[PDB]
């Protein structure tokens, strides 16, 4: 096993200016270390603290264009996570809100980017366990990143072997990648809407899966179906998913059928301490 020499930066509370509440608490704000203003998100009992420090550990250990980056922690009254602000929100809200504006090219490119980040996480021998459209953040419509590592080592995103046997592999992640692509292609529909979680186990054993989304050629829907094989080893590899969705993004409309187809500010992606 190789030593994890990731650095953990600890930040002064007086370096932040919380701008407003993003959700509840996670705030939006500016981090001023150097003549630079970094736009950031800021996540504010003993069990609670042990679980945010776990997230910092994972996030400080990853470095990839399609994974979310830690900027630091702050050790005040509670623990604060400081990450890069993704100004367009999570991808689930974004497809819901811009239903009538997403082109086939954007959808296929997101599937490539999410698969690229998952492939990176496999490189780093790391299992996400909570891949979902709600946990993919949008930096620009052109650039998305995987986030939320509270489970890194939800019934309706889990491989069947995870529901039955509490078994998680990179191939159980590919199953969740499958469900996540289906969220995108249905513009934010809820997987198994109405179906109570207690039932998901037996349904999947009976051979049923999520249905073909309307904009989806059989080419795209067959890739989702392959992510849902009961035999984990028969599921596609995250690196084959990159290849396949890449070839599709070269000709998006053959595969997705859609009607109508502040002065010293620096994105965290350009602050490379
Ligand atoms: C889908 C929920 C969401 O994330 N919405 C969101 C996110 C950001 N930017 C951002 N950047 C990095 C991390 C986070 C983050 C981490 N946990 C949470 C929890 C709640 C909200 C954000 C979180 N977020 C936005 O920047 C402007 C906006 C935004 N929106 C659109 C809020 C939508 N609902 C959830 C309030």
């Amino acid at each position: 096993e190789a030593p994890n020499q990731a650095l953990l930066r600890i930040l002064k509370e007086t370096e932040f200016k919380k701008i407003k509440v993003l959700g509840s608490t996670v705030y939006k704000g500016l981090w001023i270390p150097e003549k630079v203003k970094i736009p950031v998100a800021i996540k504010e009992s003993p069990k609670a603290n042990k679980e945010i420090l776990d997230e910092a550990y994972v996030m400080a250990s990853v470095d990839n264009p399609h994974v979310c980056r830690l900027l630091g922690i702050c050790l005040t009254s509670t623990v604060q996570l400081i990450t890069q602000l993704m100004p367009f929100g999570c991808l689930l809200d974004y497809v819901r809100e811009h239903k009538d504006n997403i082109g086939s090219q954007y959808l296929l490119n997101w599937c490539v980017q999410i698969a690229k980040g998952m492939n990176y996480l496999e490189d780093r021998r790391l299992v996400h366990r909570d891949l979902a459209a709600r946990n993919v953040l949008v930096k620009t419509p052109q650039h998305v990143k995987i986030t939320d590592f509270g489970l890194a080592k939800p019934i309706k995103w889990m491989a069947l072997e995870s529901i039955l046997h509490r078994i998680y592999t990179h191939q159980s992640d590919v199953w969740s990648y499958g469900v996540t692509v289906w969220e995108l292609m249905t513009f934010g529909s809820k997987p198994y809407d109405g179906i109570p979680a207690s039932e998901i186990s037996s349904i999947l054993e009976k051979g049923e899966r999520l249905p073909q989304p309307p904009i989806c050629t059989i080419d795209v829907y067959m890739i989702m179906v392959k992510c849902w094989m009961i035999d984990a080893d028969s599921r596609p590899k995250f690196r084959e998913l990159i290849i396949e969705f890449s070839k599709m993004a070269r000709d998006p409309q053959r595969y997705l059928v859609i009607q109508g187809d502040m002065d010293d500010v620096v994105d965290a992606d350009e602050y490379l301490i």
